[PDB]
């Protein structure tokens, strides 16, 4: 890590945004939670998916 991981928070960002079923709030709140705490990248994205996959229709 040179300058700084942002890369791991544009993976995160944009596939998080993909799901279409995330509340306006919780879309907004994981994007910018990420900021709020990096250490989290990987909990916080993995939990984005799971907001969709549990709100998610079937």
């Amino acid at each position: 890590v040179d300058n700084k991981f942002n890369k791991e928070m544009r993976n995160a960002y944009w596939e998080i945004a993909l799901l279409p079923n995330l509340n306006n709030q919780q879309k907004r709140a994981f994007i910018r939670s990420l900021y709020d705490d990096p250490s989290q990248s990987a909990n916080l994205l993995a939990e984005a998916k799971k907001l969709n996959d549990a709100q998610a229709p079937k």
